[PDB]
């Protein structure tokens, strides 16, 4: 019986996932998704391609009506007729929409045809996962779609400038994309909900801080960590809650508009907030940590190696860089690193680095890698620790 | 070993989808996708949404550089540098993209590095399955991508009307879909090649034709098939093939342009060619099938009761009135189900119809149901047969 | 002088001849014919009986060698010497041979017993004109050879059945001529070639189809001419010739083979080839004009009544059918028409119908004639269009 | 108008055809021909092969049933009930039959439908012209039908031989024709009506007989006259009423049967009967003419060579060979003579000959040509007139 097996197939792969950790987990889903590919049929290619898509389309509709933060809440199953009648849309729309959405797993319908929250409805209950949702809609997926046709009429280019690469067609603008979102308030707002998501596992967890630090000493009024671009300061929290008694001065630097976001959720003291525009010289001398997460990825070789280049004169002996930031390997990159690369082609000229790639970078500063502490795995995310040559 | 368990879990999985049939293979395909969405986390629920978006712009690029054909046909591993001198496309460029395809099986990577064609490849090399991926990015891309602000702006109505949904929005149009892409010489041609693309497997695997007959009489002179709307008359050369000793006239009726497309690969004998446009009165008196395959999904049921009304005066007691098209089920239906429902609506103002809906569609018509012949599974294609009531 | 004479009267009945239009030249030959019969004297009759003849045999000899074609693109006068050694004939056979053809114009010989094309000579290399000589050799001899002695032996009955007259003595067989044809593939090949030659002129000539279409519409989708055993559809193309704005469908019905025949000259669209048996009964319904040219001629009245009958029950009130044939008069009818009586009773049984022959013939399928239009003279042809009684 | 013209064409054709003599109408209606030809359509010629052969047919049916005997001698208009009634036919049979007879001037057909006898109708009465309308059909037309196939298989030979040509095929037999004449008992009777029929005008008219006797003399018991094959002896009866004090025996000489036939209608004295085989020596010593009309045109070289070398040691210095038969030109023949001429090739192995042709095949036997007298034009016919070398 094909029931029977399928069900014996989900019953042994829940049980393994169980019982590995959450790296384990990531490598099975990987390999669940290279499965589907390889037995799928031609024509379940193109209907996946055509329709995977909606996806995100579906998803933006249901965060416009409030229908995951609401199914999230609700206490027992909800007919269409209630959701629609709650949320403000035809009943026939929502039927539809809410059938869709259990098939995809985004809600779960029940025996009698009413839903309830499944897992994913409660993420895209999460606002700042709900903004990655709506980022991926509103300016992921329009540089994407002008993308084939950029690189047709112009020949097929090496991308290289955020200047000129598929965002500005994709806009009709001649702004780079920071320069253009900082121009488009309601942008502006979904980013700073993003910013709110704190990623798992982070660096600290294989980070060997004392060994790094050594004999090193915060007197006379030094920084242990400079957190540059550190958005709500995630990296300083939890700095300060794993090492509460390491002396020396921790700062969340970034615009004043996202250290003004940071105040609710930051330590009342320990961590100081200081105003600092990253395209402008590094104000605070002889840190022992330069900390730089998921920023130079979003820039071309030359604009990363002047955010560097901004910082260098800062350092003493004892000064590193950290640059935290994706990894891939030389070969066999999974699709959430490659996917990445592609899109930031797309909209910001930049790409993901190997590790040859960011000690080539770095070269170019003056720097030289000390040490790697990768801390994601199968998708490397990586703490690389720099010094002068 | 980490490893280890993800490969014996491919091994197994691989036996046992060859173990079955094309639907047990399709129901493991499900099963693995529903186990993926139910095993990724918040953050990787996102991830998916925001990349799996770009496979169909990488897909779209590759299908532009010829390069899945070319790859298709090379008899060795070729080198990204390879690749990209032969097809015109910037060094860096190409070996971007290539790691990309390769990360999605749209290639596959060999252990030194070098790319060779994965099933995908050859899929997206087939000219018929190329053209769905192509009409799925110009098509269906921007109707889904207006659909949520069209929704939105309009306070989520209940779409009926193929002249007010969000191909209007998207194209920036008063017309209706099917009349707008009459004008667009790029989309036609695509449309042209995508007829081409038979799928498989069809409903002469089920359909009882010597029981649906019984004692029909095709003398003195006439038809036993007209196909309605048939397209390239893939119908007509099946039932031909496998019925080559049923008497009666087997007819293909479709629009000239059609039809003269279709000649190239039509038998020299034993099918006609009858142009009609099936929004006038059926000219063929008495034939024992009016076979309507994928035609009535893409027409609101105003329309869709309007082409059933053009046939009934043509039928005797004998005929049938045969619609071969999706049946999805009143509940649990699958995501290409679902999908296909939420695309049609937002191009063509249509929809899915369970088997009560078109039975109720029907009933306006004057007919009943008398059979209905399954021929794939899980997602339910079926062959329906109607007689007068 | 005897010679003066002669030579005057050669040129003023020239003149008269270009003086006037083709059907006053048939008029001018058919005199000529007229007053060579009353001046001949007794003597002369039986020797013109004795050696008319002798033209087909002496033709098919010719269409035999390629004489005619080969003649008629010469430069040049040939001797009879070149003739016979260019096409491979015995040189005195073939000098006797082109004498005797330029006794009877079949060729011209010159003054130094050349020979060059004349009027006839073109005639009879065109392969529809060739077929018809070949044709009256093979197939109208035989049965005019038998008619003596078949109405001697059966006591002079009057002709009444296509499977009793003297084409079953000729050829030794109990089939009738239509059933034994295709049999026989060598007089299949002249009768395919047959089809090929056109009559001019034809009945669009006269043919006030604007006034017979009235307000007769096309729309939704009807039918304006349906041509039954149109071989190779000439009607058609001279219709959508003359009238290229006029809508309605026009089809071509005919035999299969016949059609696959036409397709090589057909126009590449405006003109339908449908399959139709004219013994089963018409398809197309509703049809403003259903053209029967030289059919009914080739049947007994029990026979031409049942095609009719045919087509009657798909006529509505503005349905026409149209018999275009011979309509001799009552009384004084040409050679022509008369000969061509007499052997089509002894090949087929059937007969030429005057006027009232045909209205009695109609009126038994239910008809009355409505106009009738000829376009020949002084042989009749005409277009006679009946209604529904 | 087109009638009043060619009436009036008629009218003067009449008038200047009544002015001339025998020898001007035959250049009058050899001219109306030529110009029906050469005025004539391509479908015209086709038409008039198709159709002229069947007035042999329907001649051979009216003398089966006695009908131009019987209309010859009515003295009223009859109708075609009464034709049919009296002489046996069936009435729509009859009917047919004389509406093709009066368009072809074999009967005539009064205002009121009713028929009276024409010229023709005359001539088809009388016996011996009856008889050469019936040996056209029943001995010409199966030699004519054989002949272009006889060609065909044997790669157009030269025809020089009577047992090898195409009457061997025509009547499956390896006999020559007159020997297998002579075993077939109606066609024998057919043939001795045939020799009844005298031409006109003979060769007295112009034989310049006192001239070519001089000062001959008949003592003792000469012959002045032998007619070798003369049939009915018609040319001696007409020398002895030209001539009837010149002295000398005039002798008819034919095989016993012939002989026989002849005595009813000879003289009762002054011209003698006497058997004698052509194909054996010449019993009549010395006579002053040994004559020959239409015999050596119905033998091959070989063989007329053999007649007159049976004839020559009879001679004396003043004997001639008189050969009285066709004598065409050089160029320019007429039809009836080159019409002969391929009717005799195909019947007989034979020929007609010119002047030179006459005197090269004289010569073979001894003799020279003295003098030449046409008596016919513009067919000729002429006494040629040889003596010994
Ligand atoms: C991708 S977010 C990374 C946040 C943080 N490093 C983390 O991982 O938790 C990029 C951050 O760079 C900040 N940023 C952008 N432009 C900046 C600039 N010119 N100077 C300082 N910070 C900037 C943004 O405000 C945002 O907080
Ligand atoms: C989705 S394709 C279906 C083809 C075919 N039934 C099959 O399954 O193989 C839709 C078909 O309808 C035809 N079509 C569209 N409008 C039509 C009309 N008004 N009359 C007749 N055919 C039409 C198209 O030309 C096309 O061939
Ligand atoms: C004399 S041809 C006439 C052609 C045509 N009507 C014209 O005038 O140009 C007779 C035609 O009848 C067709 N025919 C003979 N039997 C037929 C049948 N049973 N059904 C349909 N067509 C038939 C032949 O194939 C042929 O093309
Ligand atoms: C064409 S008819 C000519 C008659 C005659 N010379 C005339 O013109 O009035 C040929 C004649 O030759 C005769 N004939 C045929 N064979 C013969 C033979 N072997 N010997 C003698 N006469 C023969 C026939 O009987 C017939 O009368
Ligand atoms: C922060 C963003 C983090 C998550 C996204 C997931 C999918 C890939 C994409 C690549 C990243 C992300 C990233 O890695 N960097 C920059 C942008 C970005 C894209 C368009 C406009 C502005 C920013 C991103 O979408
Ligand atoms: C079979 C059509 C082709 C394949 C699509 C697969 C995914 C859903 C989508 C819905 C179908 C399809 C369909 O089912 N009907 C009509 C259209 C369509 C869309 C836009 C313009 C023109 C036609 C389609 O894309
Ligand atoms: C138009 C046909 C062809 C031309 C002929 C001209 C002379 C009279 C004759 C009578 C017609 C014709 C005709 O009119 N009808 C049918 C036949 C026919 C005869 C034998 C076998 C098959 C067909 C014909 O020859
Ligand atoms: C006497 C015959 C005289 C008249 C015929 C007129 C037509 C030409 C044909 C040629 C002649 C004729 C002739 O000239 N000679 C011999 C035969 C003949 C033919 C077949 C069998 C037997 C005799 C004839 O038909
Ligand atoms: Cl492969
Ligand atoms: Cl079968
Ligand atoms: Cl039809
Ligand atoms: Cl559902
Ligand atoms: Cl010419
Ligand atoms: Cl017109
Ligand atoms: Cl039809
Ligand atoms: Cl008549
Ligand atoms: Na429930
Ligand atoms: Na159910
Ligand atoms: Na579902
Ligand atoms: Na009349
Ligand atoms: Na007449
Ligand atoms: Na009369």
């Amino acid at each position: 019986s094909n029931a029977e097996t399928v069900a014996a197939i989900k019953t042994l792969i829940q049980q393994l996932a169980q019982s590995t950790d959450q790296f384990g987990r990531a490598e099975i889903n990987d390999a669940l998704r290279e499965l589907q590919y390889s037995l799928e049929t031609p024509f379940d290619t193109v209907m996946r391609m055509s329709l995977d898509t909606a996806q995100v389309a579906v998803a933006r509709i249901g965060s416009d009506l409030g229908l995951f933060k609401h199914l999230s809440q609700c206490a027992s199953p909800q007919s269409a007729e209630e959701l629609a009648d709650h949320l403000g849309c035809g009943r026939e729309l929502m039927s539809r929409l809410l059938r869709y959405m259990a098939s995809v797993r985004m809600v779960q319908q029940t025996d009698d045809i009413k839903y309830i929250s499944s897992n994913i409805t409660q993420t895209l209950a999460v606002p700042g996962l709900e903004a990655g949702m709506r980022h991926a809609f509103e300016n992921l997926w329009p540089v994407l779609m002008a993308l084939p046709d950029f690189l047709a009429e112009r020949k097929y280019p090496d991308i290289v400038d955020a200047k000129d690469t598929a965002f500005q067609k994709a806009f009709n603008t001649d702004q780079d994309c920071f320069h253009w979102l900082a121009t488009q308030p309601t942008r502006i707002a979904n980013f700073k909900v993003l910013l709110t998501d704190e990623r798992t596992p982070n660096f600290l967890s294989t980070f060997p801080l004392e060994k790094e630090l050594g004999s090193w000493s915060a007197e006379p009024e030094k920084a242990l960590f400079v957190d540059i671009g550190g958005g709500m300061g995630h990296a300083c929290i939890r700095l300060r809650e794993k090492y509460p008694n390491q002396p020396g001065r921790v700062i969340l630097q970034d615009l004043p508009p996202v250290l003004q976001a940071a105040q609710a959720t930051l330590p009342l003291s320990g961590i100081e907030s200081m105003p600092h525009n990253f395209h402008t010289p590094q104000p605070v001398q002889g840190a022992k940590f330069y900390f730089l997460r998921l920023i130079l990825r979003d820039f071309p070789d030359h604009q990363a190696l002047e955010i560097l280049q901004n910082i260098v004169p800062a350092m003493d002996a004892e000064s590193r860089i950290v640059i935290d930031d994706g990894v891939p390997p030389e070969k066999g990159a999974r699709w959430a690193e490659t996917g990445t690369d592609i899109c930031i082609m797309s909209a910001l000229g930049s790409k993901e680095r190997t590790q040859r790639q960011w000690e080539e970078l770095a070269a170019k500063a003056g720097l030289q890698l000390q040490a790697l502490y990768q801390y994601t795995w199968p998708v490397v995310n990586a703490a690389m620790v720099f010094s002068l040559q």
